[PDB]
């Protein structure tokens, strides 16, 4: 699929560079037609066949395949995509509110009721997502976006959906791997993954909110990922001795190595507790 080879300054003004990972640039934009304000994202496009620099073409395809389906108020939208020799621009919604990452190390902790309220919108935008087949396989703190962090109760959006893949004939089997800290143990063991790898990072996340710690970290990434294996995590009394009995009931159901046992979206969403690049 080709993408608007127009160049995209022609069509919009960029101005701040925000955060982003180590593989792609994310800017402000101004479209100058309407005025409107996007963040343009340019995915770095593979120079040759066999390199390891860049997105492959697949790849980059995939991503806006499934950017293109979705549309919920928890997750990003896509509104155009362009291209040149060197990269793929995907003009997306502009979420101006920072991560979630950095909200956190604000508050240092969440309560339970203000974890509760980032969750229940995390939990709505994935149950839209495994609604469709779509497996995120990347969910984490810095891939959630706020709206506007300056209100009591922030809004979320999922963001970054380069490791998103639909799951068909109910798993994958293929490269496919997320940050250490985040990932199942089916990711670490290299086994057919589906939706249930997001339910642990639903867990993982869960558990940092509360706490502030991070459940499975080592000192180095093999480390974390042995004890991803061995699900060597405990609710530690430092940070936990006040936390509710079904906050912890819920990490503990989402925690589960076999992943037919670990609880689903759905699940989740009935829970008492809710019901209203790996080589160092
Ligand atoms: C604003 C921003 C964005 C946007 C789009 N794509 N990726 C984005 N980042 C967010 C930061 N980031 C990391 C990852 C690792 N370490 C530090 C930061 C994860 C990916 C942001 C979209 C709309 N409005």
């Amino acid at each position: 699929t080709v993408f608007r080879q127009e160049n995209v300054d022609d069509y919009y003004d960029t101005g701040e560079e925000l955060g982003s990972g180590q593989f792609a640039v994310v800017k402000k934009c101004r479209e100058k037609s309407t005025g409107l304000q996007y963040a343009a994202k340019f995915i770095k496009k593979r120079r040759t066949k066999s390199s390891r620099r860049g997105v492959s073409r697949e790849d980059i395809e995939r991503e806006v395949s499934i950017l293109k389906e979705i549309q919920h108020p928890n997750v990003i939208t896509l509104h155009e995509v362009y291209e040149n020799k060197t990269d793929v621009i995907l003009i997306l919604e502009l979420v101006a509110g920072g991560e979630l990452f950095d909200f956190l190390a604000e508050k240092e902790s969440l309560t339970e009721e203000e974890a509760t309220e980032f969750l229940k919108q995390i939990l709505n935008g994935v149950y839209y997502l495994h609604s469709l087949q779509i497996a995120h396989f990347d969910l984490k703190p810095e891939n959630i976006m706020l709206l506007d962090r300056n209100v009591p109760k922030p809004r979320i959006k999922i963001i970054d959906f380069g490791l998103a893949h639909k799951i068909d004939f109910g798993n994958e089997f293929k490269n496919i791997f997320g940050t250490p800290e985040f990932v199942a143990p089916e990711i670490v063991n290299y086994e057919p993954l589906g939706l249930e790898a997001d339910m642990w990072s639903i867990g993982v996340i869960t558990y940092i909110l509360l706490s502030g710690a991070s459940p499975f970290l080592g000192d180095t990434k093999q480390e974390t990922l042995a004890n991803v294996s061995a699900v060597n995590y405990e609710f530690e009394d430092e940070y936990f001795s006040n936390t509710s009995a079904l906050a912890k009931d819920f990490i503990r159901r989402l925690l589960v190595k076999d992943p037919k046992k670990r609880m689903t979206i759905q699940d989740s969403l009935q829970h008492p507790w809710i019901k209203p690049p790996q080589f160092e």
